[PDB]
């Protein structure tokens, strides 16, 4: 008479209780090997040789009580046998499990992916991008914070009402203007979460898509990337129907469907990102699936003066607006990577960017 | 000698079972954990370790009986092993696992899916949709609901004189304009159940569409969407037979036996939808087939002035006629979508929506 908690792989806290294991490899007779390397010079490349715990019977001594923990081997399957019936010390390793992972994930992102029908976390936490670090049009980026934050923190007057509690955003523009960057600044601002989402998979059908879109982690964000590559449209529709043009099992229905249909789920958040805006459907960005679009576009005067001012801090006023001038009378239009890249030409050395500006 | 019933994963007190399995998990040495989150601020994730009991042979203690209860490990049985030869524990345990499951949907409504060839829940069940939040034409829904509801009342008249108990109807309208909201709606207002039925799916097959549509759920809907984009037809028709175009293999004949022919079961509801009417054969939508076809189409005065009754409760009726004659003479047609949207912008502002209406 025991108690055998059968925690399989299609769990939440599954990377928790990972972790936590990884913490408490003392008093392990089996082992896997946990060696990393940092190269410095020389061919001096240090070694970080670790244990994580191999997928066995391994014998814990938490509380001393002797648990025992056994991993099989794609199917997995993590087991916390323990003696008697008491469900305290389960508990007590759930909450040790949540303190320990989610002070790893500090200042942090945590990028998942879509694995068969479900989410799984994708390498390390990524460092976070400063959201003032990203430079776009004036008033532009305050707008998108203000609207997601006012859907966030009013979810009564949804429901009073009736609307579905959803949302979702569009961002369109020249290639190499910030779409990505700005995102990412978001959910790191946000203290969010990126689920990465592709529609040209291999493995991936309408029942998969729903399923995947109704288990999303929560407090996270669904990114689609270049819809439009995913479905040839416009004048194919004035003949045929919307044909799905790559290799998978999906259909335009079905997506539509999934975006916003009879079986969406609700408190979601879904970010679109194409470069031609006119090849998409205008069933796809109706309002209901796309609540805000918003166009980014090439450089300006103060997006650049702006820029000038971040990359040589401390420089007087002038500068920035001697480089403006003389990059807008130079050339009419200009992508922020363009900008980005001749500064990182021109190291810190301010008043050397503005003298080389023969970028035609 | 014993008695041992056998209930496999194909019946359909299945889910009642679970569930009264899962509110008897006291007394079970072997375990699954059923732990979830709810997020609030501050990386504070609230939890909820519980345990589902786990496909093992825990044994119950039932009326003092010690009933063993065994789910082996895609097929699924699950045995409910006893003493003797009694049979009223299982009548007991049926009953209140009816009592358990039907209280749990309670003014909500379930959905239905389509896996393998037969019907499955389709996560939690959902909050359903006040009637009166959907607003269409004047005498429209009444109409339907009207329709419905004397068709479900009368099927003594069907029998007498011996037409085939069913019936069908067809919505169709410009992107936007509530259709799956009106469905979704009704469905809530008849305490019916959703079923959602793909036909561009991977293993949908005539004999498996004829086997779906012949074992769908008691008090149901079958709700097929977007019928047009699995079938090309009209210029192709006057040329060769319809062509399927898309993944899946069947065939319009099959589809349209299935529908209506001679293997056709009784007292069934089927609603089918689709936004370019002209693009549908005229053998899929003659009566027989499809009952009813109503068309919902862009906003009107009383519609807009009902909108925004709806949208600011407790304001001056002059205030919704003004609303109403300004969308009207700015501009000419708009979708309901578009005006939810443009009231979800300005949240709790009455006489601010009344100025900004430069929305062309
Ligand atoms: N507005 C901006 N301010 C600062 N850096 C920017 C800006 N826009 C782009 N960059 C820089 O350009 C590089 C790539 O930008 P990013 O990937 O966001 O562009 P994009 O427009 O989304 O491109 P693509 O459409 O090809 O995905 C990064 O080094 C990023 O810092
Ligand atoms: N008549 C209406 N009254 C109130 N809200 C409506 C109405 N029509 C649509 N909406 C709103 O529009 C959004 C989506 O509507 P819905 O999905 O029902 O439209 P649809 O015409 O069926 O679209 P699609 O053809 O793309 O499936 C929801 O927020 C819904 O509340
Ligand atoms: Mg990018
Ligand atoms: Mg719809």
């Amino acid at each position: 008479y025991m108690i055998t908690l059968e925690v399989p792989a299609r769990d939440r806290s599954y990377a928790w209780l990972l972790s936590w294991l990884t913490r408490h490899s003392t008093r392990t007779q089996h082992l896997s090997v946990e060696t990393s390397y940092l190269q410095h010079e020389s061919g001096r490349i240090s070694t970080k040789f670790e244990f994580i715990p191999s997928p066995g019977n391994h014998f814990i001594w938490y509380q001393g009580k002797w648990i025992r923990v056994e991993r099989n081997r794609p199917w997995e399957s993590v087991t916390f046998t323990a003696l008697g019936t008491d469900r305290k010390v389960f508990f007590n390793i759930l909450e040790e499990a949540r303190a320990l992972a989610l002070q790893q994930e500090e200042g942090k992102t945590v990028m998942y992916t879509a694995v068969g029908s479900e989410w799984r976390t994708f390498g390390y936490p990524r460092r976070r991008r400063p959201l003032d670090s990203v430079v776009l049009q004036q008033g532009l980026a305050d707008r998108i914070v203000k609207d997601i934050r006012e859907f966030i923190d009013n979810p009564k007057w949804y429901i009073d009402r009736g609307i579905p509690y959803r949302r979702g955003y569009l961002l369109y523009g020249p290639p190499g203007c910030g779409k990505s960057s700005f995102i990412t600044a978001l959910a790191g601002e946000l203290e969010h979460s990126i689920c990465l989402l592709s529609l040209t998979d291999s493995s991936l059908s309408d029942d998969r898509l729903n399923h995947l879109l109704s288990v999303a982690p929560q407090q996270s964000l669904v990114l689609l990337e270049d819809v439009d590559a995913a479905f040839l449209s416009r004048d194919l529709a004035v003949e045929n129907p919307i044909k799905y043009q790559g290799l998978g099992r999906l259909t335009f229905s079905g997506l539509l469907n999934a975006l916003d249909g009879v079986a969406s789920t609700e408190a979601r958040i879904v970010f679109m990102t194409t470069n031609y805006i006119d090849r998409l459907d205008p069933a796809l960005i109706r309002p209901g699936r796309v609540d805000l679009k918003e166009y980014v576009g090439y450089c300006s005067h103060w997006q650049l003066t702006q820029m000038f001012q971040r990359f040589y801090p401390g420089q007087a006023p002038s500068l920035a607006e001697n480089f403006a001038e003389h990059v807008l009378k130079a050339t009419s239009e200009i992508s922020p990577a363009q900008v980005q890249g001749y500064f990182m030409l021109y190291k810190n050395d301010p008043m050397g960017a503005v003298h080389n500006i023969e970028s035609l």
